[PDB]
């Protein structure tokens, strides 16, 4: 019973704070902070309290508390035609933490033996059929895109699976599922409880990839070291395993997630890159890569390129792909003068926190060799127990793309300036038509 | 099992394309197109993944389908409330048929015996009630609104019916059961299952007018050459009439349909006629009209008037007051090297191919002499087996309204360009405060 | 069976006309004005016909009405889970009007026995600890608000009370509640016959408020003339008394309705008189409040300061707070040459008619000294039935808190021009960030 936050006080159009967040969510955010002088703030979404914590310092209070508590379930019902009932976020809060943590465990670095090479493969391949010349024009978005698909899909899938599905048919599913979503019913609650038809489409487009996979399971039982194999092989602590249907639930999340997160991180990596005046950023990514032979391996890409990791790290903190966190209070919290009420949603922004100046000086500069001057402020794959599970994948494969490819070729950007982002999409990137860029294949 | 189109990315304000399409339509749909480098694609509405056909090429795989494929029911719900319920669009999709081709029976040129003439009388009288002076100002685009209405109750209702039912309160009905719908809804489903209480007024309205036409008709048969009795005399394959409440209906959805399009289509002609880079085009017209005696008739103006057909034609070319055709694909269906799931929604748009510079060479110049060079690419009345069955009827109307008016008057427009489109409104015509127009009564 | 309003015709953009109203609505409403060339009109929103009663000749059609007939109860539904089931207007007929009376009566000139120097007292108290200063800078909107709530729990609520509730507790359940509304779904009857998770929190917040009301009462009656004593004793026609829940209600209601409308009203009043080019209307102020002691009373107030009402009540001309007063017409009603369909919803608009030409000459300049060129244009607080009951305590207080201020501080407004209105919110006033101001202590 103390202090609330302030509150912006109610506007009238419905949803209308929604498409100024779809124009330019970081003046919008600032306006917030600044008139009622609080980093600590609430708006109101279609009758939604959300309390926005906007202090980098404050980070913790947001970042620590169990599900029972600070809850996602209920922001992300949205997700549950696509993922399935029963899984992941639709899973009792017990079941969710044993199956998130299966998933992470599939992908912990103790897992990446082959997929390296297996990346490495995939993008030479990519870059003989659609960079055959010794220059030529392409969209880098689109074409990152379609190598983070096949790469995932050598790493993940056993042979088998990929002859019986492949990429562009996954891609296709993927595509399909999220244009069937409304990401303005976080804030709509009420929507979802409504027979919505897309609904049923996208479960009987689920049913026929675990059609699938289900077959391919009987083939092997005949004749699982894959995602698929791993996840099967899980056992909860009650002693019994995954169904079929959580396991395909659980594959469908892993590739949905890493969709456009990596696709954009590789892109902005790339873009900031080939930019004239980071030209020393730039060779001092040749003088990292130089130093490998050609077939690269984890030790190599993971243990002995710190200066990648920088770029795309720095990229990221430019560019958050995911501008904003987000919870269901079950049960009011503290966080620094205030209390945050039961029901009201509570919300952490990385795109706020990322161009903060205490914590980022020259927020709008793109720089490889800066650091956080506020300790955790940099959030891109979040903090704490929700800390994002595919981090070390991710970057695995942005990493090794941006080797591979700017060893192979030089690449110009047709404009001047770098693209601006597009914050009208659930996942925010470059503009898909200021994308356009020039390879040559180099000597 | 094939592939499906590129799909424009979800975007998050609610439903905020529909926005877009409200303010400029056509450079949003070009931008999908250029963007996905696709005439055919994919966007997202309201989690309703809707799909245009945006190739001309391709608009025989649109019109071609059987309505138990693609099918208008599930587009057109909004509508059942002000024609009723088992009528048209919300009648078993045989009875559908069987009504729709009755009405279009009513329409045919061969039922169009008094028609010009009552429609001239009509013309006259309303030019001698509001166009007294030897000069005046006036709304072009009101005025043919009342024209329209006032000549379709001559020719479609008898005496006894307009006695009981005059154009005025005919237009104050269509006008208020207009107003009670959602146009948005179309992409809401959700919406439509839910108790409206302007579903209920409108039906209260209805019952009013039903009430109406059963006096009539008893009064009739103590004492059917007009529709309300052309209709009455209907036989279904299994030899059963309409209701009286399907009649009804129809008589609804006839003046509905024709209420705002006819109009749109008398002003955009007239407006592109009176405009002085135009005279060559007047000339044109006033020697073909000069040709005639005062009183027309049918051969007159529907076999020997080429001039005004192109005239006309063309002004629905440069602004179909349509914008865009939509289905329901109950069954998957080709498109190109696509394929379309079922679902979807599907949509061609006759504002975006009266655009295509293949098929219409400087496309935002109003030209009569032009010809398409695409086949098909004009669709302002649509195609196939859906093809529009009031064009006959629109036709002869606005034909006869040019021929009447431009006769007796000049008309000088009082703006120095012709008037933008207005896009924000269900049906598009001329912004209403630009069409201001000076008549000037002729020597 | 008469003449409908003319009909804006129905436009796509869901609920895409409250957006120009939350931008321009005075300019919106002109435009519809002007182009249908009527004082009274239609639009459609969410497919809810909404008419507008433009004209200030016809202000007593609007206002003369019977709840039975034009009612209010249908359009503020969005306010029974705030106020409470069988409540003002969640309340049958008969109730209704009994409650609104009590809380009328309770707030009668008769009433305010120690008002004047309780607010004089919370004012002297709130400038000695936030204006402590020989000069300072503060936003004038976020005091005003502060000494609204201080002041009017001063008066209303006894000092045991207060002990248990005080002004900055009660404030946040105010602004909590607020910010749970949906003020869109005047025009979504639909959404507010589903459940809403906010609906059943502020239930529980006005639950724990009733709590500590009873707690106070049973104390009361151990140990009955404030606003809670007085609703207490009242007696409905049957001889019954008000429930607590009843009590609680109206008690939130009344802090509810002057929270930011009386703020809204002083600090526009202020903003006025603190700007140069008014600086003969603040000499005027300055002679009227001189010539009178320090500790002032009722009549000094409410009797003695003419030029006080008309800056305050000028200042209300120019930015009315509420833009518009809504009712939902239960059975016709004419208006001028029209009739006004039932289950439409009638409107009236402040801004509208304030902004009127014949009405207000020059309606854009503050001029306390103007009158209105037309009988009853002025609506600031309606008119009638339904007329303002806080009408005379808004005024107490704001007519207080200015003569206490100016006495006491000289005011400088840091920016060229007054404030612009902000016509995003429900209730409208000042730009919060545009209300900088420099308190000077005077000698
Ligand atoms: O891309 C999104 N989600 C998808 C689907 C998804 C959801 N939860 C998951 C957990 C695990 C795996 C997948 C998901 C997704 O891929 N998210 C994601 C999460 C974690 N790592 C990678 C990707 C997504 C992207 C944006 C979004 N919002 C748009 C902006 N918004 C918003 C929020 C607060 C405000 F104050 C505001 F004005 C707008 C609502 C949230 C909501 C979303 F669900
Ligand atoms: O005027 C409309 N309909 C009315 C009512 C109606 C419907 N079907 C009928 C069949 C027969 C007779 C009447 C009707 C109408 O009069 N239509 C019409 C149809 C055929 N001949 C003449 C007139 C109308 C006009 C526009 C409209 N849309 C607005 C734009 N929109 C849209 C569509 C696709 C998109 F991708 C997008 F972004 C927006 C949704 C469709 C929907 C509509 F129903
Ligand atoms: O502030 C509002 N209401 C609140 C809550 C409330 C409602 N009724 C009451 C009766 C007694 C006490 C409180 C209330 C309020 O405090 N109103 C109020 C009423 C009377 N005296 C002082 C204040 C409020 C403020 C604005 C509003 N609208 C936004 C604009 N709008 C609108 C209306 C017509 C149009 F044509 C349009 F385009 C938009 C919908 C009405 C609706 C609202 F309820
Ligand atoms: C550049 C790529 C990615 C970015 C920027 C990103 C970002 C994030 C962020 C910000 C969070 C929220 C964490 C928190 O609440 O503390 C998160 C969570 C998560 N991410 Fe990612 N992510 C990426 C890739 C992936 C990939 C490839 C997967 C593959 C499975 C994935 C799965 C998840 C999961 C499962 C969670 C949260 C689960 C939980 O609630 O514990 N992400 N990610
Ligand atoms: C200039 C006037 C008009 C224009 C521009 C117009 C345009 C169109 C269009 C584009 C279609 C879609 C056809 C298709 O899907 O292939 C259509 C269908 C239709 N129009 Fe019109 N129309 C006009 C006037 C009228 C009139 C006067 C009526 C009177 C009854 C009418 C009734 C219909 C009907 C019933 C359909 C489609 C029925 C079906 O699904 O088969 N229209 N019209
Ligand atoms: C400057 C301050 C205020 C303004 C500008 C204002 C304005 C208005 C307006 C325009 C109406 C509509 C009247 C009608 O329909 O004829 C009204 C009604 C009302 N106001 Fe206020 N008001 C103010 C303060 C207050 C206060 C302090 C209260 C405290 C209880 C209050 C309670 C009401 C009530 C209960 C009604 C209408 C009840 C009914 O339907 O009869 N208002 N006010």
């Amino acid at each position: 019973k103390g202090k609330l936050p302030p509150v912006y006080p109610v506007t009238v159009p419905f949803l209308g704070h929604i498409v100024q967040f779809g124009k330019n969510p970081l003046e919008f955010m600032q306006r917030c902070k600044r008139d009622l002088k609080s980093g600590v703030f609430t708006i109101s979404i279609g009758g939604q309290r959300v309390t926005i914590v906007g202090d980098p310092h404050e980070h913790s209070r947001f970042f620590s508390p169990r599900n029972e508590i600070l809850s996602p379930r209920e922001v992300y019902t949205i997700m549950t035609p696509v993922f399935g009932e029963g899984v992941a976020y639709a899973a009792p809060y017990p079941r969710m933490r044993e199956q998130l943590n299966f998933l992470a465990e599939e992908l912990t670095i103790a897992k990446f033996q082959n997929f390296v090479p297996a990346i490495q493969h995939e993008v030479r391949k990519f870059m003989a059929e659609n960079w055959k010349e010794d220059e030529g024009v392409i969209n880098l978005l689109e074409d990152c895109g379609a190598m983070i698909i096949n790469t995932a899909c050598q790493c993940l899938f056993g042979e088998d699976l990929r002859k019986r599905l492949n990429a562009r048919h996954f891609a296709q599913l993927l595509s399909k599922m999220e244009s069937s979503l409304i990401p303005a019913a976080v804030f709509m609650p009420w929507l979802l409880r409504l027979p919505l038809p897309q609904s049923a489409r996208c479960r009987e487009a689920r049913a026929e990839l675990q059609k699938i996979l289900g077959e391919i399971i009987v083939a092997r039982e005949k004749e699982t070291s894959d995602l698929l194999g791993g996840l099967l092989k899980a056992v909860y602590r009650d002693g019994t395993r995954m169904s079929l249907h959580e396991v395909c639930g659980m594959i469908v999340a892993a590739m949905f997630a890493g969709q456009h997160t990596s696709t954009i991180t590789t892109s902005w990596s790339m873009l900031h890159l080939m930019h004239p005046k980071n030209k020393k950023w730039l060779d001092k990514l040749h003088k990292e890569i130089d130093e490998f032979p050609a077939q690269l391996n984890y030790d190599n890409v993971m243990d002995e390129m710190p200066f990648a990791e920088r770029c795309v790290r720095e990229s990221i903190r430019r560019d958050p792909p995911l501008l904003m966190v987000m919870r269901m209070v079950k049960a009011e919290v503290k966080v620094g003068s205030y209390v945050v009420p039961k029901g009201d949603i509570i919300a952490c922004s990385p795109l706020l926190s990322h161009h903060d100046e205490e914590a980022f000086p020259n927020p709008r500069l793109w720089d490889p060799e800066r650091d956080e001057k506020v300790d955790g402020a940099f959030i891109g794959f979040g903090a704490g127990v929700h800390k994002c599970i595919g981090q070390k994948f991710a970057l695995l494969q942005v990493k090794t793309i941006l080797a591979t490819a700017f060893r192979e070729y030089d690449f110009q950007l047709l404009r001047d300036e770098v693209p601006d982002p597009d914050y009208h999409t659930m996942v925010v990137g470059p503009t898909l038509n200021q994308c356009l860029v020039k390879y040559t294949r180099k000597k």
